[PDB]
C-alpha cells in the first residue's frame, strides 16, 4: 500500500506563465480532482540573475498567490540548474550569467572523456557553490515564510536537471539514446581532486601504486579514465584503480549532497519545518549491456547504491526517484531494464527507512498508471508527481483523456 501520508502531486509547466487566467483554470481543475500540490521548478537564472544576492522573487511569489488560491499546496524545487540553452532547445534558462565572473570556468564547470565542457550546474568541486546555494536557501526562506502554511515539503536540486548526478549525457556533447553517455571528471581541477584523494588514502605515490599495481612516477600521471566505453571490458572496473575512481567519483556526490542538505536544514527547519528532498537519475538504459553493464549509471556517478542512498539517510533527506511509469525490456541495443531499477532503488531505501517519492520520467497515460500504481503500493511511497500538468488539463482547463486515469489509478491512493 502507499505511506499513510500519501498525496498525488502534478509538476507545473515548464514555459514562464504568461496567461495567468488559463494557469488559474489549469489550477482549479487539478484541485477538484483532489491533486495535493504543485510542484514548480524556482529557476536560479529567474531569481538571482541581476546579481550576486541580487534577488526577484516577484514571479514566484504570483506563481504561490495563484496555487494558494486554488485551494492547493506548493512544492519549491530551488532549481540551481540550467534549463536548456543549447540552440533548439525547448528552454532557455542558464545559470545567473555573473557566476562566470566568480571562479574559474574549470573549478565551476564539468569537462567530459572528449573534453567538451558542461555548465548544466555547478561542480560541487567549485569552492563557491556550498556558500552559493546557502545564500539562495536564506533568501528564499526570507522571502517566503509568510507562505509556510502552503508548502508542506521543498526539493534541493543536486545537479543538471534538478537530479544529483554528473552531466554525463548531453546532446550537445554528441550524445544520442542508449548511448552510456561521457564520465565528467576531467577538468584540472577534477583531475587535481582525484590525485589529491588518492594521495590522502594511500598516503604517497608510491603508496597509490601499491595498491593499484602501476608503476607511475609523479602524481600528475594519475588520470580518469583514457577511455571510458572499454572501462568494464579492458579490466577498468574490476581494478583496483577502477574502485577507486568509481567510489571517488561517487563521492564527489555525497558530499555535495551532504553540502547542500545542510545548508538546506539550516535555512529551512526553523521557518518551514517540512521534509526536504532530492532526486536521483533513473540512467535506466545499459543496465544489462554484456560490454558495459550499468555503463551509465556509471557514467552519471553512480558505483554504489546502498552507499549513495545511504548518504541520504545521513543527510535527513528523502528520495525522489524516477521511471516509475515505464516497462523493464532489457533488449539490445538499449539494455533497458526501468521497472528492475525503481524496485532496486526502492528496496534500499525502504530497508534503510529514506522516504521515498516518485514521478514518470516522460509524459504517459494508459498502461503508464498502471505501472505507477504498481510501484507506488509496492514501496510504500509517500509521494507521486506527474509530469506535467498539460498532460492532464490543457489550457483552457479542460482534463485531457488521462485525468481520469491519473484519478483512478493515483489520485485515489491519497486521503483527503
Ligand atoms: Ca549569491
Ligand atoms: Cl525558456
Amino acid at each position: 500500500a502507499v505511506a499513510d501520508d500519501f498525496q498525488a502531486s502534478v509538476m507545473g509547466p515548464l514555459a514562464k506563465i504568461n496567461d495567468w487566467g488559463s494557469f488559474k483554470k489549469q489550477l482549479q481543475t487539478l484541485k477538484n480532482n483532489g491533486v495535493y500540490a504543485i510542484t514548480t521548478d524556482v529557476w536560479w537564472g529567474y531569481v538571482e540573475s541581476a546579481g550576486d544576492n541580487q534577488f526577484d522573487w516577484s514571479y514566484y511569489k504570483t506563481y504561490a498567490n495563484a496555487v494558494k488560491e486554488a485551494g492547493l499546496k506548493w512544492v519549491p524545487i530551488i532549481s540551481t540548474h540550467k534549463c536548456g540553452g543549447n540552440v533548439g532547445d525547448d528552454c532557455n534558462i542558464p545559470l545567473p550569467s555573473w557566476l562566470s565572473s566568480k571562479g574559474s570556468a574549470d573549478e565551476m564547470q564539468f569537462k567530459d572523456e572528449s573534453g567538451y565542457a558542461n555548465s548544466e550546474a555547478l561542480s560541487p568541486l567549485w569552492s563557491g557553490t556550498g556558500k552559493q546555494y546557502d545564500e539562495l536557501y536564506a533568501s528564499f526562506a526570507e522571502n517566503f515564510a509568510g507562505y509556510k502554511s502552503i508548502i508542506p515539503k521543498i526539493y534541493l536540486s543536486g545537479g543538471p536537471s534538478g537530479e544529483l548526478r554528473y552531466p554525463s549525457y548531453y546532446p550537445a556533447a554528441g550524445w544520442s539514446y542508449p548511448g552510456r553517455g561521457k564520465f565528467q571528471a576531467y577538468t584540472e581541477t577534477a583531475k587535481n581532486a582525484f590525485r589529491t584523494a588518492m594521495n590522502d588514502k594511500y598516503g604517497s605515490l608510491d603508496k597509490i601504486n601499491a595498491a593499484w599495481g602501476t608503476k607511475l612516477t609523479s602524481l600528475s600521471q594519475i588520470n580518469p579514465p583514457t577511455d571510458g566505453d572499454g572501462f568494464y571490458t579492458n579490466g577498468g572496473y574490476n581494478s583496483a584503480y577502477g574502485k577507486d575512481f568509481l567510489s571517488w567519483y561517487q563521492s564527489v556526490l555525497e558530499k555535495h549532497l551532504g553540502v547542500i542538505g545542510a545548508a538546506a536544514h539550516k535555512n529551512f527547519d526553523s521557518v518551514f519545518g517540512v521534509r526536504i528532498g532530492a532526486k536521483i537519475s533513473g540512467l535506466h538504459w545499459q543496465m544489462n549491456n554484456p560490454a558495459m553493464p550499468h555503463g551509465t549509471e556509471q557514467a552519471g556517478g553512480y558505483y554504489d547504491y546502498n552507499r549513495l542512498i545511504q548518504k541520504f539517510k545521513d543527510a535527513d533527506l528523502d528520495l525522489t526517484f524516477t521511471c516509475l511509469e515505464m516497462s523493464d525490456s532489457g533488449t539490445a541495443p538499449n539494455y533497458s531494464l526501468p521497472s528492475t531499477l525503481v524496485d532496486t532503488v526502492s528496496s534500499i531505501a525502504n530497508a534503510k527507512g529514506v522516504r521515498l517519492n516518485g514521478e514518470n520520467a516522460l509524459p504517459t497515460g494508459g498502461s503508464g498508471f498502471q505501472k505507477i500504481e504498481e510501484k507506488i503500493t509496492k514501496f510504500g511511497y509517500h509521494g507521486f508527481t506527474l509530469l506535467r500538468i498539460n498532460n492532464l488539463v490543457n489550457n483552457d482547463g479542460s482534463p485531457t483523456g488521462e485525468l481520469s486515469g491519473f484519478k483512478q489509478y493515483i489520485i485515489s491512493k491519497a486521503k483527503p
